[PDB]
């Protein structure tokens, strides 16, 4: 029982997380930890369902939330987790302003084991062609907020984002398992180590740069310097300018 699960638990709301699912942070139980309960309704119970499995798959690789318990019926998605304990490397930037270059060589050792799977364990598509009909889709719906774009494209019409976007392609892909989100709010540090990723969703075989793209974009809120050294310490002496682009853009929609 999902109910046997929740018992003599307090209950928070936290509006963050990456889909629009209802988070809810369950605390203090005496002799319990703290737990993190997503709940999808309608089309978002099928962004939940697919962070359930996403993380189901991952947990064999990399070190992630674990699932306690999970439920779908037709309209709705509950997914109950343990909760990783520590902060964000977001909040820990922030907090530690001179433990940056550590923090940003972290996330790189990070990122190289998590672009370090093989690709032939990973069952998810997550690949170009995917993520633009899912673009394509959100922006016909309504759904892209525009007012969130990088200040490279602040008031730009969505359709504009969508057309410039376009005149960077083909390239061929360099494929490797990706997080999809990598972001600063979902990497989590604890005692000074990163000791987990959160919000795994959007897993599945992409070109590297989807994470990379991601990260940078981040870290040029604090330094030039950082990102720079995200791809030294990563591997890449020369980064792709039109591959980095193309996936900044493609954010835009999510
Ligand atoms: N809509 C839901 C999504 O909203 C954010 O994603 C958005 C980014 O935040 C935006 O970028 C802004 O925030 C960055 C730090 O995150 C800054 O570095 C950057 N200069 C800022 O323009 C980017 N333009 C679009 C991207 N879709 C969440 O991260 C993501 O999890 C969530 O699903
Ligand atoms: C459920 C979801 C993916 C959104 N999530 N969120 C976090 C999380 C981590 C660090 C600080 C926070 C502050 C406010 C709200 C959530 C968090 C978190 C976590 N630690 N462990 C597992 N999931 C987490
Ligand atoms: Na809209």
């Amino acid at each position: 029982n999902l109910d046997a699960d929740l018992y003599g638990y307090r209950w928070a709301r936290d509006n963050v997380g990456q889909s629009g699912a209802t988070i809810y942070r369950l605390y203090g139980k005496p002799n319990a930890p703290e737990l993190f309960l997503k709940h999808g309704k309608g089309s978002v119970a099928n962004d939940v369902t697919d962070e359930m499995v996403r993380l189901n798959w991952l947990t064999a690789f990399m070190p992630l939330p674990t699932i306690k318990h999970f439920i779908r019926t037709p309209d709705d998605a509950w997914l109950l987790t343990t909760a990783i304990p520590g902060k964000t490397a977001f909040q820990v930037l922030e907090e530690y302003p001179d433990s940056g270059e550590n923090i940003v060589d972290a996330l790189a050792v990070f990122l190289r084991r998590l672009h370090s799977i093989p690709v032939c364990n990973c069952p998810f598509n997550s690949d170009r062609v995917f993520r633009l009909a899912q673009a394509q889709s959100r922006m016909n719906n309504g759904l892209v907020d525009a007012s969130d774009f990088d200040d490279e494209r602040n008031g730009w019409p969505v359709e504009q984002v969508w057309k410039e976007m376009h005149k960077l392609l083909p390239f061929s892909p360099d494929s490797v398992v990706t997080h999809g989100d990598f972001s600063l709010d979902n990497l989590i540090f604890d005692e000074g180590k990163l000791i987990g990723c959160i919000d795994v969703g959007r897993v599945g075989i992409a070109d590297r740069y989807q994470d990379l793209a991601i990260l940078w974009n981040c870290l040029g809120e604090f330094s030039p310097s950082l990102q720079k050294r995200l791809f030294q310490k990563y591997g890449i002496d020369n980064p792709d300018m039109n591959k980095l682009q193309f996936h900044l853009m493609l954010d835009e929609f999510f």
